[PDB]
């Protein structure tokens, strides 16, 4: 017996096989489910990921909310979560507990291909494991027809869509673009942590990738070189990588469409931007 | 893509399995799923006959030798093929489908996501082959994805193979029920194996003392685990020519906990260059 889902409401549940039950009659009555997966701690940038989830005709939108203990106290305002939520229109939030999500513990998981290793994955070599297996396990659960990440975590992004060309999976994987504050710092919690020196400096991150962006024209040198001067113009900002590569996160092509990725830390603060880039 | 009920369709596209699997979900039927690697035996088909008998039920079997799920140099070349003989036993079954995918379509990017197994992937077959069950429960994911059955059939001959396969669809809440199936075995108790055919009749003579020691074993239980354990060891030594890999007594889940009464009790030995297994269900004091 189905459990009780009210159109129109919030919807809260916490126990996988309850979201799953009504995710499957929902969608035999003709919704197409759509996920979003959080970690909590909602911010517009998440809410531009709902928002996308909404626009899709007949949607009915699912945001999980779980910390993953498996790509690691992080911040958590359950009852702030689900009021915005709520705000957005949201009919089902998936509020699972780590023992729900792993009743028997970390056994079999997912290994990435070696893009998990480069990049984020330098200081965090078992991160990308972390995410594919809580991502897979949700895709497993809540069988949604299009999932929602974020372009502002683009590595994740991409091994996402290899997780679901590689096993097979019958999902839409959904990018949506970077939300920004008014001088462009990409949004993300670790934000307040910034003190205004840092915040100040913390704008190079976007300054540089638009500058690189433009700069383009002139080729893939010129681009690279103009972000590194915008960074190297910024006091306590701590360049961990500075990358082009192709939109996959391949060797960038001669010509034709890239991405400029970047990471840096302020202080204990560490912040990540990514751009298109299209070469000459 | 054309599907005729009634009739063996046979699609080598994963895209087409997927397309036709759904067609048929959506008009009521259950779809069964049965993966092998071919060379179809009478066990192969107790799994067949399983799945056929599920009521509303389409049969879909794969045909795919995996590659991942092999060492160099060497078993892989080896590995028996015999599709014309496949696909007309099936045919036989009145199975409506055969997958039958090429490592092309299946390994575009190669290796590149895989599923990791717990720990019981490197014990057992797993210690001389520890790459072996990544190997498995990758291809077996992969094919649970493509054709989104609502059972999948696996043998209990591969015991420890199943095991992982439960714990691959807990750990992961994939969407499908797994069905063991009881091993099939020749009159005398030899297990049925695709490997059984490079036993010459010497090898094979010797081969029932497999089965002998475990059932011996699972009679002797009733005295405890040693009894059952020196029973299962003393038919083994008596048997010319076997060479025993490993004869472990271990909990229905072969896990991290202690046998208590239940267990599986299995077995792997070489008959020349060989190698069979075999388990069985054990009760302690029973
Ligand atoms: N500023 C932003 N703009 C757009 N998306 C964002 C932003 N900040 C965060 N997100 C997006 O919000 C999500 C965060 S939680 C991800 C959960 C996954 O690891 C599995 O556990 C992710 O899609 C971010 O890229
Ligand atoms: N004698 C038997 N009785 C019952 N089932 C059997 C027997 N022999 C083999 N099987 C069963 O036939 C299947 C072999 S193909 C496994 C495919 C996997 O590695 C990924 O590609 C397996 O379910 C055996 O346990």
């Amino acid at each position: 017996a189905i459990p009780a889902f009210h159109p129109g409401e919030l919807n809260v549940y916490s126990a996988p096989g309850d979201v799953a039950d009504v995710s499957r009659a929902l969608r035999l009555t003709g919704r197409r489910v759509m996920l979003v997966p959080t970690m909590g701690a909602l911010h517009e940038g998440h809410l531009a990921l709902v928002r996308a989830a909404k626009r899709v005709p007949g949607s009915v939108v699912v945001v999980s909310i779980f910390v993953n203990p498996m790509q690691f106290a992080y911040p958590r305002t359950p009852d702030d979560d689900l009021a915005q939520l709520r705000a957005e229109g949201v009919e089902i939030a998936f509020t699972p507990t780590t023992a729900a999500m792993y009743p028997d513990g970390l056994r079999t998981t997912v290994q990435p291909g070696p893009l998990a290793a480069e990049l984020e994955g330098g200081p965090r070599p078992t991160h990308f494991a972390g995410v594919l297996t809580v991502v897979l396990k949700l895709l497993q659960i809540v069988r949604p027809d299009r999932v929602f990440f974020g372009e502002k975590d683009y590595q994740q992004l991409v091994l996402i869509r290899q997780l679901v060309a590689d096993f097979n999976l019958d999902v839409a994987v959904v990018g949506v673009p970077t939300v920004r504050e008014a001088d462009g710092l990409a949004m993300s919690s670790r934000n307040r942590y910034l003190d205004p020196a840092q915040r100040a400096a913390a704008v190079a991150l976007s300054a540089a990738l638009t500058a690189a962006a433009h700069a383009a024209t002139a080729g893939a040198q010129a681009a690279l070189d103009a972000a590194r001067a915008v960074l190297d113009a910024a006091p306590g900002v701590a360049v961990d990588y500075l990358e082009l590569r192709d939109i996959g996160l391949g060797p960038m092509p001669l010509n034709g469409s890239g991405r400029l990725l970047v990471a840096a830390r302020l202080g204990t603060t560490r912040l990540l931007d990514n751009i298109a880039i299209e070469i000459g």
